């Protein structure tokens, strides 16, 4: 959890800019581990410790692993590096990634989210930008800064202060009632699917969050990305069921993705 600054080596170049993120290496006794280190500039510190507390409890092949936290020139969260980075950016720069490969990756995210659902955690920022690639065929979920462990007696988290929120990824019940459940995450996952099959295009382009709400309330949903297979667009639309009760969970979604992926595999 608490790491030795002497064992961390940071590169100058930032990968991104809350703070910055930088690549580094962390020494074990016989190897070094390549790391991504989130580096802050009270509120920020509190959020980092909270995020670390959530990551600490998670153990799944499709979730980014925390190495630990470090308190030196600034506060640092140190994670196992996913070398290829955010999926949205990857797909923008790699437009000939095959449909079978996109299905493989979004299924992996679904398996990560099924685990998160079973663990009774809500992610609350599930977007393509927060899916990180280890390889072209291996995705992990990251960014647990808004994530919450559900109370033992509640199936949702009730936000109080509408913070700075990724509205275009949020279900109607999140915007209208400030209620966040694993089924809200399923909604976000449908948006993440749309982004993936759109090769990292932004959702609801040109629209204000307000117009998104109006659109969704009309019953309108985003169109099928070019080359996106029927079966996958149907699954997006099922993720975007307006009524939480009738919206599937991740067990349901993962299985549908699983079965389809095996069909696509069997073709060939
Ligand atoms: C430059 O390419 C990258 C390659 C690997 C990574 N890897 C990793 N990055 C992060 C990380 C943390 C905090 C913030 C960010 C971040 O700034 N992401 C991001 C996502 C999307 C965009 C964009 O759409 O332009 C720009 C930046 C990324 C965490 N991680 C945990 C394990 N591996 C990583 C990041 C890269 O750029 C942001
Ligand atoms: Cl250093
Ligand atoms: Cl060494
Ligand atoms: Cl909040
Ligand atoms: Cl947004
Ligand atoms: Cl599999």
């Amino acid at each position: 959890v608490y790491l030795d600054r002497k064992l961390l080596t940071l590169e100058d170049k930032e990968l991104g800019s809350f703070g910055t993120v930088k690549k580094g290496y962390y020494q074990m006794k016989k190897v070094v581990k390549t790391v991504a280190v989130k580096i802050l500039k009270p509120a920020l510190k509190d959020e980092l410790l909270a995020e670390a507390n959530v990551m600490q409890q998670l153990d799944n092949p499709y979730i980014v692993r925390m190495i630990g936290i470090c308190e030196a020139e600034s506060w640092m969260l140190v994670m196992e590096m996913a070398e290829l980075g955010p999926l949205n950016k990857y797909l923008q720069q790699n437009r000939h990634v095959k449909d079978k490969n996109i299905i493989e990756l979004v299924h992996q995210v679904s398996m990560g989210m099924k685990y998160l659902e079973e663990s009774n955690f809500v992610h609350r920022d599930l977007a393509a930008r927060n899916v990180l690639l280890v390889t072209q065929h291996y995705a992990k979920i990251s960014d647990f800064g808004l994530s919450k462990a559900l109370r033992a007696d509640e199936n949702y988290y009730k936000a109080q202060t509408h913070g700075k929120w990724p509205v275009k990824w949020y279900a109607p019940e999140c915007i209208n009632y400030y209620k966040f459940s694993s089924k809200s995450d399923v909604w976000s996952f449908g948006v993440l699917m749309w982004e993936a099959f759109s090769y990292g295009q932004k959702p609801y382009r040109g629209m204000k969050g307000s117009e998104v709400t109006a659109m969704l309330e009309k019953g309108e949903r985003m169109g099928c990305p070019a080359g996106c297979p029927r079966e996958m667009y149907d699954l997006m639309n099922l993720c975007w069921t307006y009524d939480v009760e009738n919206r599937p969970g991740f067990a349901a979604v993962e299985l549908r993705l699983r079965n389809y992926y095996y069909d696509v595999v069997n073709e060939g």
